[PDB]
């Protein structure tokens, strides 16, 4: 495989574990990768930012992740995401000093870069991965495509926008893909991913099914519009989502939205009814409110006893609506396409396109 | 030691690790423990809620924590706190089924109870521990004593309040200590502990020193009143702190406040000037704003290069003021006593008093 084509390894060191992807590819006459295929992968737990940063621990982790890979003497990018961004910087440096030493002691792997990427860099890769799979990159479009990543610890949004001198340079990227210049607005909200954000709402009765036992001893008394208003306060007062995103998106409309991350998991539940791997926010909120928020929990749990995430779906439906409608300003009747787990569309494909 | 006196073991299974405390005590003629002394302790990492819940992992963790203890055939309470409260309940059950089996297979340890305690139960123990050490329990007081725990994942507040039929039963406790009936209001806010809450503010420039490098690439531009207003939005809109606490505290005034948890760490920094192991909120906010928020970061870090927490002290000073003044409604000129690490005052003493 790496005899007849180019190969590259990308490690996604995420909040709950690290995922190695090895890709083969060819390069076309615009100096852009084509024919990108995943030829091997490996996942390890727990997250890199949760292990002790010393040589024995890092050696055992990187050995577990890399030792069995079938191929040798290829470039590697090690990119940590939001879990590492949460750590103080002085603590991050301990990991990277150990990791840099480990890669210098061997030869199977040619380390190009090991770093914590910003959420803006992650948003760029998210947009390239989705558009590669949609086959919208090889041609000038005349339809704006926007991507949202609904991640566990951060969320990303990215969409085409001409260069704007009045906007931070860190929220704008310029790249040329398949011969065409592209300008994207990028943004990430650290802490607004579903797992991290959930930690603020666990004792909010509006966000759980009726009679769900909250950790403080109180009972759920669900109401999606109430839970949404709570979540919208965190989004707009702390993260300033609407103030930053909504005016820009209004002037740079997106014709199609695609979302990666947690929405398919929710949308695929037997409790929801969505078709065409898409949803509208109005439908999402109505179905969460009727089927989970105002539902008696014991009866619901009895009908779906093995779905370990079902209890969060009043909060999650409210939260997705708060982010997309109240934060980004998307119309509640706009279609959002979501991409399933069972597509194995991974943001690391964007690293291949931009950096290989 | 356990030959001449009673003994009891309390395990604090907290967010970042578990701490075993073995106490000796005697019992007075009111059936209340006296002479409570810690005769052994043991700390292990990481947090119980972060390890895999299977028999090999739990056996290795509990062995590491308990095997070396000097004494045998004593009652044990295993109490997990906010880190376990964050986990879904179905996941918590896996831990407790393994733990219950492990204790049934041996005899050094007589397990009384293993559970996740609510933040309300934790607040009760916090108040008893502080008042035991202040020697205010053995006598009827005529001065109301309030306690705040500024924890890593939740915060607690507790103060005397007569029984009120209009208030949740879960936020009120009744107990008799040294022959005297006590009625306390208790409350906990899960997610508002300093570590968990910080995860929402890391890209907020008002909360960091000038030019501090935020994870998204932007620079700190500190301003304590701005960072405080951000934190107050999360406290009052999501957690509803002021709506719940402020009216009750206004009608049930506290004459002395004591705080356990993170404030001593901050207040003890060479950058702050506090005397008498106490502070006022007005002074805390002014000193954070002048010494950290509006301070040039590179120069500050150069003068205090080994203080790994200093970078957070604009956020932390703002956050403590937001919680105490904007959330609980405490006057900015009111003295708050804080108890240092170097007192080893631990909330588990409250378990001895209430349950031994
Ligand atoms: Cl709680
Ligand atoms: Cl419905
Ligand atoms: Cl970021
Ligand atoms: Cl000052
Ligand atoms: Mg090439
Ligand atoms: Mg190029
Ligand atoms: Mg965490
Ligand atoms: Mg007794
Ligand atoms: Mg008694």
């Amino acid at each position: 495989p790496c005899e007849k084509h180019s190969c590259i390894a990308v490690i996604d060191a995420g909040s709950t574990g690290s995922r190695l992807h090895i890709y083969s590819y060819d390069t076309d006459d615009t100096n852009t990768p084509i024919h990108i295929e995943e030829i091997w992968n490996k996942k390890i737990k727990p997250g890199f930012a949760s292990i002790q940063p010393n040589s024995v621990t890092i050696d055992a982790y990187l050995t577990m992740l890399l030792a069995d890979a079938p191929i040798h003497n290829i470039p590697v990018y090690f990119y940590a995401t939001a879990g590492m961004r949460l750590l103080p910087q002085s603590q991050q440096k301990k990991y990277y000093d150990e990791l840099d030493y480990w890669f210098r002691q061997q030869s199977q792997w040619q380390l190009v870069e090991a770093k914590t990427i910003t959420g803006n860099d992650e948003a760029l890769f998210d947009w390239l991965a989705v558009n590669y799979k949609l086959d919208t990159l090889k041609s000038v479009q005349n339809k704006s495509v926007g991507v949202m990543d609904m991640g566990g610890a951060s969320v990303q949004i990215v969409f085409p926008m001409p260069k704007n001198a009045e906007i931070s340079k860190h929220n704008q990227v310029e790249l040329n893909i398949y011969g065409q210049n592209i300008n994207l607005y990028v943004h990430s909200f650290l802490g607004l991913g579903q797992t991290e954000m959930s930690h603020q709402f666990l004792n909010s009765p509006s966000c759980f099914a009726n009679d769900y036992p909250l950790p403080d001893g109180e009972s759920g008394q669900g109401n999606a519009p109430s839970c949404k208003e709570e979540v919208t306060s965190l989004m707009n007062s702390v993260h300033k989502v609407n103030q930053q995103i909504q005016p820009l998106l209004a002037l740079n409309p997106v014709n199609e939205w695609y979302s990666i991350g947690g929405i398919s998991n929710l949308a695929s539940s037997q409790l929801f009814h969505f078709e065409n791997s898409e949803l509208t926010n109005q439908s999402l909120l109505q179905q969460g409110d009727n089927q989970i928020c105002h539902q008696q929990w014991d009866i619901l749990n009895g009908q779906y006893p093995d779905d370990e995430y079902l209890y969060q779906y009043c909060l999650l439906s409210s939260y997705y609506y708060a982010l997309m409608v109240d934060g980004y300003g998307i119309n509640p009747n706009q279609t959002i396409h979501y991409i399933p787990p069972e597509q194995n569309l991974d943001w690391t494909i964007g690293v291949v396109l931009h950096r290989a």
